[PDB]
């Protein structure tokens, strides 16, 4: 069909900032995720090397896609799908050549793909502070995240979706550290905290004579991952604008809906969440001056010059809204 013929298209820049997510969400029948993830498995050549069988692979990525919630607009599985591309770029930074191993790649995309699974559309704060059962269960630290990891886990056991079943049991039990560890870091309440350590390593930075950062234990790896998945779900600012836009209208969407809920319960409505009193463009540029381009500058700092094009498009992104606001 032409239809599958233009996806294929499409997935040739699987490579490149700024893919067509939304379009192949359309062209795969709202399966970005399944066919961005084995896209990308076949390019790294993931299904060999840990001997992963297909049919179980797309077993499992069909399950998982079901469980990200269709009526939530922007905490689905196309930021899932996006996230997880975005991983994969960063993943191919000339600063980062042959830093990591095939397991820690694999631990890294399967974390970005789980990473906001079953995303009810409302946050941290508001599961908190409307007693809700997730907080109860999770002791109001870290509740989102570590649900999404419990999701995703689970959804291994169910039948032909264990994509990690010939993996030994020492590789199975490093993934699984790595993957909640890096998930466990996407809350944003450890955000300054991660930019501060981030800060640290560029200060105390070594590298190669070619400008390849040399890692060699697991607490500095570890937080190299983190902080790249943390900058892959922070990302929607430095993407070509047009892309921007649309992340843009389907977080004030989530965001809207979440404070009538808070509006109708009379409690205090969060953050950019009122729809009757919002300010969307300065909300944007707040957004990047704050966290999104300290972030990223700090991020550019550690693979210089290799992010140079991103930071590019953050910063004329951030022209763009700014100038929308009289
Ligand atoms: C266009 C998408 O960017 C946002 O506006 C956005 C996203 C995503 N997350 N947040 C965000 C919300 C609360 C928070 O505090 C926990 C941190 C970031 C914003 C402003
Ligand atoms: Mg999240
Ligand atoms: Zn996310």
């Amino acid at each position: 069909t032409e239809q599958e013929d233009v996806l294929a298209k499409e997935l040739e820049d699987v490579n490149k900032w700024g893919l067509h997510v939304f379009r192949i969400a359309e062209l795969s029948g709202n399966r970005p995720l399944t066919v961005i993830m084995h896209t990308i498995f076949q390019e790294r050549d993931l299904l060999k090397t840990f001997k992963i069988p297909v049919d179980t692979l797309i077993t499992y990525l069909m399950t998982l896609e079901d469980h990200y919630h269709a009526d939530v607009a922007y905490h689905n599985n196309i930021h899932a799908a996006d996230v997880v591309q975005s991983t994969h770029v960063l993943l191919s930074t000339p600063a980062l050549e042959a830093v990591f191993t095939d397991l820690e790649i694999l631990a890294a995309i399967f974390a970005s793909a789980i990473h906001d699974v079953d995303h009810p559309g409302v946050s941290n704060q508001f599961l908190i502070n409307t007693n809700s059962e997730l907080a109860l269960m999770y002791n109001d630290s870290s509740v989102l995240e570590n649900h999404h990891l419990a999701v995703g886990f689970k959804l291994l056991q169910e039948e032909n979706c264990d994509i990690f079943q010939n993996l030994t049991k020492k590789q199975r039990q490093s993934l699984r550290k790595m993957v909640i560890d890096i998930v466990l870091a996407t809350d944003m309440s450890k955000h300054m905290n991660l930019l501060a350590d981030l800060k640290t390593m560029v200060e105390t930075k070594k590298v190669t004579s070619s400008g390849v950062l040399l890692l060699d234990n697991y607490s500095d790896r570890i937080q190299v991952l983190q902080n790249m998945v943390h900058c892959a779900d922070l990302s929607n600012p430095t993407k070509p604008l047009q892309l921007y836009r649309q992340w843009t209208d389907r977080i004030m969407e989530e965001f809207f809906r979440q404070g009538d809920r808070e509006r109708e319960r009379g409690m205090e409505i969060s953050p950019m969440c009122d729809k009757h009193n919002a300010s969307v463009e300065k909300s944007q540029v707040g957004f990047i001056d704050y966290i999104v381009h300290p972030l990223w500058e700090t991020w550019a700092d550690l693979v210089h010059p290799d992010a140079q094009d991103i930071l590019d498009t953050l910063e004329d992104n951030r022209e763009w809204y700014q100038s929308t606001i009289p």
